[PDB]
């Protein structure tokens, strides 16, 4: 007895992407540079030949959150879906002028771990964005206001 549709892997990825798009109705919330990738993932399923996908699904996610000094900033999350997912977790790389080379590094290294533990062997790209907005803000360190006002 045949179950579901062949090449479930391809459908496992596309499905999510299609959903995310909705999760972010905003105009400047999520932007995908490598659109062709998706197209191949949609056709590969129909043709059921799994012979085309030559580029990885690259798409950045802009999330507006606060870090410090009652200020806000944009957080770019370069998410990349490999040809294994859910097999192997994506290569989500968070970047933001706010975070420095050192910090940013540690941050990312963590963002990945989160899933490796919580989300392992499944299609959950959101679970991450949620773990970031929380940690991210923390990582960002801004000190432009000291205590003890001086008069005169």
């Amino acid at each position: 007895g045949s179950s579901g549709s062949s090449g479930e892997q391809a459908e496992a990825q596309l499905a999510e992407l299609d959903l995310l798009a909705s999760m972010f109705p905003g105009e400047n919330e999520l932007i995908v540079n490598d659109q062709l990738a998706v197209a191949e993932l949609k056709d590969c399923i129909e043709k059921k030949t799994m012979e085309g996908r030559s580029s990885k699904v690259y798409f950045t996610i802009n999330m507006n959150l606060d870090v410090s000094d009652e200020k806000m900033a944009m957080f770019s999350l370069a998410c990349i879906l490999p040809f294994k997912y859910p097999a192997v977790l994506p290569e989500i790389t968070v970047r933001s002028v706010l975070l420095s080379r050192s910090q940013q590094t540690q941050l990312n290294t963590d963002l990945t771990a989160f899933l490796q533990k919580h989300c392992h062997g499944d299609v959950c790209i959101l679970n991450a964005t949620e773990w970031v907005r929380e940690h991210a803000s923390g990582y960002v360190s801004r000190d432009t206001s000291s205590s003890g006002p001086s008069s005169g």
